[PDB]
């Protein structure tokens, strides 16, 4: 079945666990398929097998860094000649930030992974990493619809590209997609003739359809004030009020959202590394680069999500690993849970490359600005199981893996602080 993986490090192993050499270095390769939002050609490229007959590269114009002649050999000249780009101009103030692999084996067989990783070296390597990986696909007529494939094709077409419907798109329509048929791809695109990212995914929980009501992001930016007059966090006073039906589509002052919380026990979570956390990294500072909060200009809103929310969770550090330690991971994910155990069992659980920004998501009246893709796992949607599953990789079968501990643990008001790259 679909499985994540925690991908490994060259720090961090030294002498369960995926490379990208595992996914490109196959001998049964023949294609691949290759969305990012960065790539450093000659890392990537020495990842595949001499074998490979196709590596199509969708990436924005101006990240694609191409192989130096100094840097060349005759093994990668001959990888080179085997790539075709596509290239996306993007407006500005916006990214194409989707990571996405598929795969094209030489038997007929297809396989997709949503890696956390840009495909360059030292943010591969340096903060924690993870993999989705799909089930074995087969290139075969398709019997019923599969949502998974029609929000793929719907997310592909959103591009508005020749080279994508015939490259791509064509290539895809052949696989069999049943394997997949109890997930969800959830993906935002600024293709105004396509719906996508927040308003989306909202109205698709609302039709896949007292306890605590715990939501849980994790995310490696967190994006500033929605609004330029009052303090307000696209998770706290946007996507938990909309998800718990406190709002509906046509925001509430922060004193009503919280005595809401208080009243329907409603915990709103956000992991992101503390100051702290780098001194008990491995690395210490090198994966920091990778963790933007910009919190000094109006500190009010990062007050408000730390003091009033308590919105913020760290590692446990006595469940965290020696080799890889309080390192923080470039994964993001969305959960619910309704309840120590909690996030074990989960109603639904997101992973995706969107990072908590409205850039990322859109709002209710606005539209995503980036291109991002992820996986739904849904409890309403599997057949053999109640709830989703979770695991935390630092204990290392679920439905879903996490690279954060399980549980997570409060911010300790008193002295922790959220990492200030400023």
């Amino acid at each position: 079945g679909a499985v994540f993986k925690l991908m490994k490090s060259d720090f961090y192993e030294r002498e369960d666990m995926i490379t990208l050499k595992d996914i490109f270095g196959t001998e049964t390769l023949k294609r691949s398929i290759l969305f990012s939002f960065q790539y450093e050609l000659d890392f990537l490229l020495r990842q595949f097998h001499q074998n490979v007959e196709n590596i199509t590269i969708v990436g924005q114009k101006g990240t694609i860094m191409p192989i130096e002649a100094r840097a060349m050999d005759a093994t990668l000249a001959v990888i080179l000649k085997k790539v075709k780009l596509i290239e996306i101009t993007m407006p500005p103030f916006a990214s194409h930030h989707t990571k996405l692999i598929i795969n094209f084996y030489d038997n007929g067989e297809c396989k997709i992974f949503l890696p956390s990783n840009n495909f360059t070296s030292m943010e591969t390597n340096l903060p924690q990493q993870v993999c989705w990986c799909s089930p074995l696909l087969k290139i075969g007529k398709e019997g019923l619809p599969v949502p998974f494939k029609r929000s793929l094709i719907e997310y592909l077409n959103s591009y508005h590209l020749k080279d994508i419907d015939e490259l791509i798109t064509k290539s895809v329509e052949e696989v069999n997609f049943a394997p997949l048929s109890e997930l969800e791809f959830v993906y935002s695109t600024p293709s105004k003739f396509q719906s996508s990212g927040l308003l989306s995914f909202y109205n698709k929980l609302e039709k896949l359809s007292d306890t605590a009501k715990h939501y849980l992001c994790q995310t490696s930016s967190i994006g500033t004030s929605l609004s330029r007059a009052r303090d307000e966090n696209l998770w706290t006073h946007l996507m938990i009020p909309l998800f718990t039906g406190i709002m509906s589509p046509p925001i509430l002052p922060t004193n009503s959202l919280i005595n809401e919380y208080s009243q329907r026990k409603i915990k709103p979570y956000i992991i992101f590394p503390t100051e702290q956390e780098f001194v008990t990294s491995p690395l210490k500072w090198s994966s920091s680069g990778w963790f933007h909060f910009q919190y000094l200009q109006k500190k009010s809103y990062y007050e408000m999500l730390r003091n009033k929310f308590k919105v913020f969770y760290k590692q446990d550090p006595a469940m965290v690993t020696r080799r890889r330690g309080t390192t923080p991971a470039r994964s993001k994910f969305y959960m619910h849970c309704a309840t120590s155990q909690v996030f074990k069992e989960l109603e639904w659980c997101l992973y995706t490359s969107a990072n908590l920004s409205q850039t990322a998501w859109g709002t209710v009246s606005r539209k995503p600005r980036n291109y991002e893709a992820g996986v739904l796992y849904h409890s309403r949607r599997l057949a053999n199981t109640r709830k989703v599953t979770c695991r935390t990789f630092t204990r290392d079968p679920t439905h879903v893996a996490v690279p954060f501990t399980l549980p997570v643990i409060p911010y300790d008001l008193a002295e922790d602080e959220c990492f200030c790259l400023a």
